[PDB]
C-alpha cells in the first residue's frame, strides 16, 4: 500500500509562477495541467484551469513578481474569493530562490505553496505527480493515509 487520500482538500483557484529559463510558459502550462489532473482523480477538488496563466520571472524579482501576481490574480476573483495554490517552478539549482519564496508566502502574502524543480517538470512522471498531489492535499486541510 503507498499512500492514499483519505480525505480531499478544495483547490478552486490557483496560479503558477515560473523562475527557470530552461522551462517555456507551454510546458508550465502542461505540467500544471498534469498535476491538477493528478490531484483531481486523488480525490481532490482542483480546478483544471488556473486564475491567470504562468508568468516567468528571474529569481531576481521574487518580492516583486510574487505579490503583483498575487495581487493581479485575487483581484480577477469573485468577491471575498481566495487564491488556493501557488505553483511554483524552480530550477534544479536554485541557491535562496527557495527560502525567499517560501518566507513571502508564509509570512507576507499568506498562500499555500508547492515548488518543482526544472527536472522533474522535464520528466513529469507519474509517480512523481502522485507525490507532489499528496503534499499539496495536506496543505490545503485535506488528509492522507499512513503507511
Ligand atoms: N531549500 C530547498 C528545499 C527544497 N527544495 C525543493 O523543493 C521541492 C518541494 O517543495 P515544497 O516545500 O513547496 O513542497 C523538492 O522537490 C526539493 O528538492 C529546494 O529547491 N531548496
Amino acid at each position: 500500500s503507498n499512500k492514499k487520500m483519505i480525505n480531499g482538500g478544495t483547490v478552486n483557484n490557483w496560479i503558477c509562477i515560473n523562475f527557470s529559463r530552461q522551462v517555456q510558459d507551454n510546458l508550465a502550462r502542461t505540467f500544471c495541467q498534469e498535476l491538477a489532473q493528478m490531484c483531481y482523480v486523488s480525490g481532490m477538488a482542483f480546478n483544471p484551469e488556473p486564475v491567470l496563466p504562468p508568468v516567468s520571472a528571474r529569481p531576481e524579482q521574487v518580492e516583486k513578481v510574487l505579490k503583483t501576481r498575487y495581487h493581479d490574480a485575487t483581484s480577477k476573483l469573485s468577491q471575498g474569493k481566495e487564491i488556493d495554490l501557488l505553483i511554483v517552478i524552480l530550477p534544479d539549482n536554485n541557491g535562496s530562490l527557495y527560502g525567499d519564496l517560501k518566507r513571502i508566502c508564509e509570512t507576507e502574502l499568506g498562500i499555500v505553496s508547492q515548488c518543482c524543480l526544472t527536472k522533474h517538470v522535464f520528466k513529469m512522471s507519474k509517480q512523481y505527480m502522485a507525490n507532489v498531489a499528496l503534499k499539496i492535499n495536506v496543505k490545503v486541510g485535506g488528509r492522507n493515509t499512513v503507511l
